């Protein structure tokens, strides 16, 4: 099955970072990354000196059910995160989320798949329309429409 997958991070330098989530998103059991989206840049929202977040999506074939799939990502974001050493929340933090899951749509406490917010976030959207310009959401819409519908913040390339 095919799982899109975002990763975001404004940890340390952001490149390398997002390079090592990425090797741990290759090493997880029964995947096998497809493809990865060129890397963006979100600036921090107010006047503040704070890092820009780098941005990207991931297609992951698995053949792993998706709260397997889910136990990995959590653990990844844990381990390669500085939750430890920091704070859950952050300022600084690695993201790893399921976008969505083939056509699955999966409501639970646990996993929420099409991710509840993606659909708002052009940062999300636009990586993964670079990597899979002909998706459609379980619901019937076309990321292409909703890419010409939303207003997105703009979103340049790291
Ligand atoms: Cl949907």
């Amino acid at each position: 099955t095919v799982a899109y997958i975002a990763i975001g991070s404004n940890l340390a330098s952001p490149l390398e970072q997002v390079n090592a989530a990425l090797k741990a998103l290759g090493d997880i059991p029964e995947s096998h990354i497809l493809t990865v989206s060129s890397f963006y840049r979100t600036p921090p929202l107010g006047p503040q000196d704070q890092p820009d977040y780098l941005n990207a999506a991931v297609a992951l074939e698995t053949s792993l059910a998706p709260e397997e799939l889910l136990n990995h990502t959590q653990r990844i974001a844990l381990q390669q995160g500085r939750v430890r050493k920091a704070e859950r929340w952050g300022p600084r933090t690695l993201d790893l989320d399921i976008m969505l899951f083939g056509n699955e749509v999966i409501n639970t406490e646990r996993l929420t798949v099409p991710h509840y917010d993606m659909k708002n976030r052009g940062f999300m959207l636009w990586p993964l329309f670079e990597i899979a310009p002909e998706l459609v959401f379980p619901d019937g819409e076309m990321l292409r429409q909703i890419l010409h519908t939303r207003a997105f913040d703009k979103l340049n390339k790291w």
